[PDB]
C-alpha cells in the first residue's frame, strides 16, 4: 500500500480583531473561524512513524493568531493568501496550503438613528466565505462566497411544462411560493503569488457587494420560470460585471411550501386563488445547482 | 398510584399565513412554528385505556390551520389567545389550552431603495415568542419574549471588585468585551378573556418594539459595571414604559472572548492596551438571570 | 422597580475524569457538562452595581474542577450535591445552589470479546442527567433523569376510539408504528443534607437502570392502546420498585411515521395490510406528558 | 456565459421499510435518507426557460418510494445501483444520476436475553454511507462509508518528535488522551453495471464490517505514534482484507482534552503523572486525512 494524497491541519479556529481608531476613536471587529490544511513531503508520518516533518496543528493555530496580529485580516482573499503563502515559504517540505475562511457578521449599530462607535449587532447567519489554495509553483487560486442568504417571494414563480410521465403527480402551476437558502460561488482567475492578489484588493469587496446585489434584485424582479431559470440570469450577471471571474456557482435548495386543503371542513376555500394558510415542508427538498462560465 | 398532572397536544406545526392587498398589490407574509398543550379531565386515557376523552393531536393541528384562517395571526398575543379559547369553549371537558408560539422574521426587501411588494429576507434568527395559557375560570395569562438577539460591544465594558478568595484566579478588569444572547419576557396583567385581550391590541406590537429599543440602547451606551448591572437597567426601563406589565425577565450568557498572549513569540504585544486578537470561547459561558417586578 | 428573583453563574463546564486502578490497569472515563446557578443575598449586583457580592463565574467554573478532583464524580446524584452543598457552607450570603450535570456515555470497548482497558465508545446520544438543587435550611432535592433514548417497534400499536368531530380527519387504526425519544425523570423524597445523600448512594445507579429496563421492556411488550396508556404503565412500575422516588415524568414526542399511497402508480398496494414503505414526518409531532405520582 | 456544469434533483429524502417474516413473525425495519441528482441534456432549463428537459424533482421523490417498494433497500450498494440506473436507462437525455443513502441504525432491541420480535433501538448516531454514481457508458462507482463513530483511548498515545521552530509552544507527551470521530470511506473498483454489482451482493456488509472491526481493534491496540500513524494501519489492513476495494480514505478529527494546572490551588497536583480532571475541548480541533491505495 501507498500513500495516494494526504493532507492535516487546525480547523475550526475561531478569531476576532478589533480595529481602533485612535483619532476618531470608532472601533470595528471582525470575527471568522478559519481552517488551515498543508500538504507536501509529510508521507513518513503515516508510513514511519517520523513525526519529524510535521508541523504540528497546534502550531498552525498559533500561526494563525500571530497572523492576523501583524496583517490586515480584510477582505478574506487577501488575509487568506497571506496566511496560505506562509507555510509554502517559510517550511521547504510543505508545497500546498489550503485556507478556508468563514467571515460571520458584526453589523454596526444605528442607535437614535447615528452609527455606534463600538456596539455591533449579528444581522443574520449569512456568512462571507473564502477558499484559498496556495500551491508551490502554480500560484494562488481563490474561490470566494457568500451562504445562508435565506430569501422568500410569495408570488411571480412559476412552474409548467415539465415532462410527464407514469412517475409524475405533480401538478402545473403559474403561481407559487419560492424561496430558497442561497450559496454562491464565484472563482477568481488564477493569481501568480502575493503582489498580484494585493495589487487586486478592491475588487473583493466590490465583487463581493456586486453578487449579493444581483442575486437580490434578480430574485425579487424575475417572473421565474423555474429555480434553473432564475439562478442562471443571477450568474450571467456577475461574469458581465467582473472580468476577473471565471466561473459562478450556484447551489439552491427549492424549500417547499404546500397547499393546505381545508374543503372537508365546512366547505373551507384555502387552495389556488383563495390560498392563504400554508404548510412549510422541512424535508425533502429540491436541489439545483449550476456552474456557468464564459463562452 | 395516580395522575398527579398530565398535559398532551402537538408541537412544531409549522405554519405561514400571506396578506393580499388588492388595492396596492402590496403582499405580507407571516411565519410561526406553533405548540398547543391541553389539560383537562383525561387522566383515564392513561390509566385506564379511555381514548374518548382524548382529542387527536392530529385534530389540534387541524385546529391551529384552520384558525390561522379564519383570524388574524398577528399580533401573536391575539392569535394565541384566540386558538387557547377555542379548545376551553369547544370541549367541556378540556380546562386549560397552553399555546406556545415562535415567529420567524421574513423582512420585506428594499430593492433600488423601495419596499419591495412581495420579497422577503430572513434577517437574524432573532424571534418574537409568545407564552398564552388560557385556564378556565382564571383568564389568559401572557408571556411576551424576544430570543436570538446577538450583540457585542468592543468596549465600555468593565468588571472589578468581586469577591476573591482562594478559588479566585480572574483578573479584575476596567476593559472587556462584552458579548450576549438577548432573551427577555415580559409578562403582562392577567387578562379577563379574549374581550379585554381585544382591547389592549395595539399595546402588544408597541411593547415589543419599546423591549427591544430599550434593551438595545442600553446595551450600547451603558458603561456597564457587569451583566447583573446592565440588565436591571433594561428590565427597569421596560416596567417603566408599560404599566400593563407586572415583571420583565433576562436570561443572558455571557460569551467569552479571552486575551491571546503572543509575547514569548519575538515579545509579541497582544495583551491589555495592546490586544487585538482574541480567541472567542465557546463554552464554558456566565449564565446570569434576573426577574424585576413592581416595588 | 425590586429584584423578585435572580441567579447567576456558568453554563456548559465539560469535564472529564479518569480513574486509573494500579493493580489490574483498568481505567474509567466519566465525561460530564455542568450547570451551576447560585441564589442568595445579591441584589445589590445588579441595583447598585455592588461587585463585593459576587463569587465570579470564572471562580464557580474553578471550584468544579477543585471539586471534580477531590471527589468521587459517580453516581452524579452524589456530586452534584457535594458540589451544591459547597456554595452555601461556603458563602454566607449564598442560600441556594443549582447543580444541572448531563453525563455522556463512554462504554468500555470489547475486542475479541473481552473488555480493553483503557478504550471506549460513545454508543447512543442517550444521556443520563441530575438537578440538584440544595436550598439552605431545606436539604436536598434532587431529580434524576435519563434523554435521549430513541425507540422504535413497528406493530403492536394501535390508536382507536378517540373523539371524532368536525375538526377530525385521523383515521382509526389497529396497526401503526410508534415511535418516540423517551425523556423520563425520577423524583427522590427531599433529603436532609449529605449525609442522608451519602446513606442513599447504591439506590442510585440502580434506580437508573430499573427505569433504563422498565421502560424499554414496557414499550416493546405492551399492545399499546396509545402513548398515554403505554407511558403510565412505565411509571406505575417504577414508583413500585423505588419507595424513595416520590414522583415519576415522562414527556414523550410521537414521531410519526405516514403511509405512502402509491395506487396512482399501476394500482401498486403500499397501504393497510400491504403498507411497507413509509414517510417518516420531521415535523409537526405529537408530544404527551405525565407525571405520576403515590395515591 | 455558457453552462459548464449542471445537476439538480431531491434531497433529503426520508425513507422507512419494513420486511414481515410471515413464519417466524420477525420484522425487520431499514431507515434511511437519499438523496438522488441528476446530470444530462439538461442547458436548456437553465438559458431558454425550456422546463421541457426536466424530470420533477417531486418525480425523482415518487421514484424513491417506488423503487424502495418494488426492491430490496440493502445492502444501500445495491440499492443505490438499482435506484441510480432506472434513471439513465429511463430518460434518453439523462446521462448520469448521483445517489447518496444515509442509513440510520435501528438495532433489534434484545428483552430478557433474547431478541424482540418488532422493537428496536438507535444506538448511537453512527451511519452507514454510499455514495453510487452511475454515468451512461462508464459504468458505476461506487464509495461506502461508515461516519460518526466516536470513539476514546485514556492512554497508550504519544505525540513526539515533531518539528519546533518560533511558531511552536506544543510540549512533546508520552502519554495523552486521543479522541476522534472516525468517517472511513472505501472505493470499489469501477462495476461494468448492475450486473456486475449483484454479483458481488455478499461483499458489500462483509466489508463494510471488516472496516468497522478493523478500525476499533487498530485504534484499541496500537500504541499511537501520532493520528497519522495509526490511521495508516487501519487503511492497510481494509486494502489487505478487500482486493475489490481501489482507495481508503480517513478522515480524523484530532477533539483535544487539556490538562488542568490546580497547583494555584493548595499546591493540587493535577499535570503530568498526577492527571486526572481534565478540560475537553470543543474547538479548534485538529483534522488528519490520507488516501491509502495500491503499490
Ligand atoms: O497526532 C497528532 N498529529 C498531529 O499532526 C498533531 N499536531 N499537534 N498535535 C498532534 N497530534
Ligand atoms: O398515541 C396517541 N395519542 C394521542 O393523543 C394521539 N393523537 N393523535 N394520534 C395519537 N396517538
Ligand atoms: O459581568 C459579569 N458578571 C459576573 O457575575 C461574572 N463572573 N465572572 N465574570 C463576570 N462578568
Ligand atoms: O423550480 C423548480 N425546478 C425543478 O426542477 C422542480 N421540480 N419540481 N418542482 C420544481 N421547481
Ligand atoms: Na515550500
Ligand atoms: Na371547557
Ligand atoms: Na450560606
Ligand atoms: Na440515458
Ligand atoms: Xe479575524
Ligand atoms: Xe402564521
Ligand atoms: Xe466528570
Ligand atoms: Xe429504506
Amino acid at each position: 500500500s501507498a500513500v495516494k494524497a494526504a493532507r492535516y491541519g487546525k480547523d475550526n479556529v475561531r478569531v476576532y480583531k478589533v480595529h481602533k481608531d485612535e483619532k476618531t476613536g470608532v472601533q470595528t471587529v471582525y470575527e471568522m473561524t478559519v481552517c488551515v490544511l498543508l500538504e507536501g513531503e509529510i508521507e513518513t508520518s503515516y508510513t514511519k512513524a517520523d513525526n519529524s516533518v510535521i508541523v504540528a496543528t497546534d502550531s498552525i493555530k498559533n500561526t494563525i493568531y500571530i497572523t492576523a496580529k501583524q496583517n490586515p485580516v480584510t477582505p478574506p482573499e487577501l488575509f487568506g493568501s497571506i496566511l496560505g503563502t506562509h507555510f509554502i515559504e517559510k517550511y521547504n517540505h510543505i508545497h500546498a496550503a489550503h485556507v478556508n475562511i468563514v467571515c460571520h457578521r458584526w453589523t454596526r449599530m444605528d442607535i437614535d438613528g447615528k452609527p455606534h462607535p463600538h456596539s455591533f449587532i449579528r444581522d443574520s447567519e449569512e456568512k462571507r466565505n473564502v477558499q484559498v489554495d496556495v500551491v508551490e509553483g502554480k500560484g494562488i487560486d481563490i474561490k470566494s462566497s457568500l451562504s445562508g442568504l435565506t430569501v422568500l417571494k410569495s408570488t411571480n414563480s412559476q412552474f409548467w411544462g415539465f415532462l410527464r410521465d407514469e412517475y409524475t403527480t405533480l401538478k402545473e402551476t403559474w403561481d407559487r411560493i419560492l424561496s430558497t437558502d442561497v450559496d454562491a460561488t464565484w472563482q477568481w482567475k488564477n493569481f501568480s503569488g502575493l503582489q498580484e492578489v494585493r495589487s487586486h484588493v478592491p475588487k473583493f469587496d466590490a465583487t463581493w457587494a456586486t453578487a449579493r446585489e444581483v442575486t437580490l434584485k434578480t430574485f425579487a424582479e424575475d417572473n421565474s420560470a423555474s429555480v434553473q431559470a432564475t439562478m442562471y440570469k443571477m450568474a450571467e450577471q456577475i461574469l458581465a460585471r467582473q472580468q476577473l471571474i471565471e466561473t459562478v456557482e450556484y447551489s439552491l435548495p427549492n424549500k417547499h411550501y404546500f397547499e393546505i386543503d381545508l374543503s372537508w371542513h365546512k366547505g373551507l376555500q384555502n387552495t389556488g386563488k383563495n390560498a392563504e394558510v400554508f404548510a412549510p415542508q422541512s424535508d425533502p427538498n429540491g436541489l439545483i445547482k449550476c456552474t456557468v462560465g464564459r463562452s
